[PDB]
């Protein structure tokens, strides 16, 4: 698939199954995840592959980071139900390091980036994902159970397989007035 | 280019020269960041296209905001001459508003996956670019050229612009296993 395509029309999909990338497929999208752009080459990332009983793992996980926030019943079950909306899950956490010239912000969002390359990889492959976050990226238990320390950050739970839908293609290019200035 | 070609092998480039992507290949590079994902759609991004005079004027708010801060003479000198390591220069400010369901980290990322992709979009279309920040992004003065609200903020300065060196062997792609772990 063309490279200026895919950015121009790049979407996302939250619709997900099986089959989720695997082999070689997935290694290419954990590979685009660690080509980010990163201040310094700190490579400030570790990411979390969350399959077959994994996802039952990263459920009980939620599920405890729910009650331990005081949510509700309803937020209780969303918890507990988000892993099962597809097939492969990949947690993202920056993994930062005090530096002299590199901000804390810039190494966050270096693995920002990864995320979005990892979804960009798979739409490349026939597969799509959806970039998630949510108040549980915050929660002590959740942070402890992908291995946080202090300063390290949840910044997203990627959430891969094979969509519904083939990305479309029909809707057309954005526009750029209310959004770009000559400086 | 493949566009799992693309995201395997993105390498940024700072020896950058004339020509500057023009016309319809710059604003395919605005149409790619525009594509960034984006939580609640609040499209939480601005872009600043620099170049030529803008250029010029560009030069003096770094080089106001180096000598505000009380830089040495060979700071002020260096931001004074940062801009002309490219031909164009697009800066990128997140524009964030108070939103409970979407954290304002969450908006600065989406226009920080606007400044990669928009690099990335470059490099698909026979040029390149580097994402940079430095110590400046903070300058109030240099914020307020901006037009950043105390909510806002410069993210990126993407010197963009077409490579000087020669294509170099292509890079061996990194080791997944130091980075990946099962949950
Ligand atoms: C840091 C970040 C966190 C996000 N978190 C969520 C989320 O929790 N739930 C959600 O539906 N979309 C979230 N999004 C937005 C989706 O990834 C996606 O962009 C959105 O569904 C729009 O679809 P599109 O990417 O095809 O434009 C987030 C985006 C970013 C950049
Ligand atoms: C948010 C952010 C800010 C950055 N700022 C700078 C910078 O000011 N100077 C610089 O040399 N690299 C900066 N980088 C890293 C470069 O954009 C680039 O990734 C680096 O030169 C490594 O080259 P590569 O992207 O080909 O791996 C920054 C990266 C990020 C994510």
């Amino acid at each position: 698939m063309d490279a200026l395509d895919l950015l121009l029309n790049r979407r996302s999909a939250s619709r997900l199954a099986e089959p989720a990338p695997a082999g070689e497929q997935l290694e290419n999208i954990l590979r685009a995840g660690l080509r980010a752009p990163d201040h310094g080459t700190l490579q400030p990332w570790r990411f979390f592959i969350i399959a077959d009983d994994g996802r039952e793992r990263f459920s009980q996980l939620l599920e405890k980071g729910a009650r331990e926030a005081g949510q509700d019943e309803k937020g209780i079950e969303k918890a507990r139900n988000a892993p099962f909306r597809a097939p492969l899950i990949i947690t993202v956490v920056a993994r930062c390091e005090d530096h002299p010239k590199v901000p804390r912000w810039e190494q966050e969002m270096s693995a920002g980036c990864a995320v979005m390359a990892m979804q960009m990889a798979a739409l490349a492959q026939g597969f799509n994902g959806i970039w998630r976050s949510g108040a549980l990226t915050e929660s002590p238990v959740v942070r402890a159970g992908f291995e946080c320390r202090e300063q390290d950050k949840i910044v997203g739970f990627l959430y891969l397989g094979t969509p519904q839908l083939k990305a479309s293609t029909t809707i057309a290019l954005p526009d750029t007035a209310p959004f770009v200035t000559r400086f």
